[PDB]
């Protein structure tokens, strides 16, 4: 346990989660920032041949290569799959001062990974958001990603609202449960990094990308009061939108990863073809 | 593990003590409290410090700060140990499992319960350094309301922040904090967040405090040397104006009861107490 981490866990159980969030935000503000960390890139699965697929891990407390373990395995046939980990969630890593800093750090690692070979990017939620931004930056540098896949990416409108609180609370339930089960440590380090990084993405809209995009939408929502505005401007810039069985999280967990990978893999094969 | 404790220390070195205390205050609000009449109450620890087993009792109330405990008073008690029975009373929430008192009333009555049981019908007096002087004053008021008769209260450099405060307050708090933290680093101190949250919680209960309604005589001991240049006179003004006697003594806010000046401070306090018990 962490001292403030235990208070955060306790707050959830007592209906004081709003105050606990404010604390993690204040801590995130105090944390060291850079802008000089080099984001981790990890090979997933065994494939040694074919185009490279880079899975950008989400900027949330559970982040790490393992979030994509099932998904990578399903996609491992005839391609080289890697997970790219945003800095600040593990070890002694500083947080990126700005979204531009984050995106540049990650683009530099991808550039070095792929050189001039064919590649594509994919990401779940905030990972999809960040994948799209990294793609844009690589296109500015003259690279040509073959596609970007975003899995249920959303962007919060305005400054807040009650639907937002309920949705974030539902996300938080699953994040914390994963870490409890995963055995995950450094709870304050992980939550402060999440709070910092998600704030960088507030009001994000896809501004233009030459590579084709695929948006995968889970058939099942998390809560009743989800606002269409959260996805509307995102969807509008997507080249293709596909509904898939599962919810925000199970879409890439045991029960639905197979159909998700089928849709993603088929699209990626077309994209490279 | 204690990430925010680590952030607190970092923030000191980068001049963000104010933001860090704001974080600790928020956490303090989340911490479990005691005070509900039906729920379980934390019992404040009392500790004999004297070798002396004879004479009137002297109850030293430990300050509600991150370094709190009987050792802050070891030297003072050793100087005062002849002819009186010295004890140290430690406010709850700083160590172990302990919950924080819900309100100042809860704190004062928890402490007064312990003093009550300790002194029975014997002669006694209270003293405290800084916030411990403030709390000793309130505990004395409470005991007087319960029919007991403390022979006196000694406050050493007690002050009160009034209003929201500005740059002077931050500068004074930073100087205090520097000494608190150094002591903790020297005593191998652990559990930073537990100690600091409790400090920030308790010192907030004392914001805007002024003394009124005590019948026992009071002595205020004022260190001759300030901690910083920008010290506002309003911090002590109202406290002082209610003191029976005010005595200046060599030393600063802390060194007043440290090895350098503890002998001269005890002579002043000791002489007053004996005068008071007669």
């Amino acid at each position: 346990s962490d001292y403030f981490g235990e208070l955060f866990l306790q707050a959830m159980r007592t209906g004081e989660l709003a105050q606990a969030q404010q604390l993690m935000a204040g801590a995130a503000q105090l944390r060291l920032k850079y802008g000089e960390a080099v984001p981790e890139i990890v090979r997933l699965g065994r494939g040694q041949l074919g185009p490279q697929l880079i899975l950008v891990c989400p900027t949330v407390m559970t982040t790490g290569p393992q979030v994509y373990s099932r998904l990578a395995e399903e996609l491992d046939a005839g391609r080289r799959v890697s997970a790219l980990v945003p800095p600040g969630f593990h070890g002694g890593q500083a947080l990126p001062a700005t979204l531009t800093v984050l995106v540049r750090s990650l683009a530099d690692v991808v550039q070095a990974e792929v050189a001039d070979g064919e590649f594509a990017l994919a990401g779940h939620s905030s990972g999809g958001v960040v994948a799209y931004e990294v793609a844009r930056e690589l296109e500015a540098r003259g690279l040509a990603p073959r596609g970007v896949v975003l899995i249920d990416s959303y962007s919060f409108d305005g400054d807040g609202g009650r639907p937002e609180e309920l949705f974030r609370s539902a996300l938080n339930e699953r994040f914390v449960e994963y870490l409890r089960l995963t055995g995950g440590g450094n709870l304050s380090q992980r939550i402060t990094a999440q709070v910092w990084c998600l704030e960088l993405l507030r009001g994000w809209r896809p501004e233009g990308l030459t590579a084709p995009t695929l948006y995968v939408r889970p058939a099942q929502p998390l809560v009743e009061q989800e606002k269409p505005e959260w996805r509307g401007d995102v969807l509008a810039a997507m080249g293709q939108v596909v509904e898939a069985p599962g919810d925000h999280f199970t879409i890439i967990e045991g029960e639905h990863v197979a159909s998700t990978a089928h849709i993603v893999g088929d699209w990626l094969r077309e994209a490279h073809a």
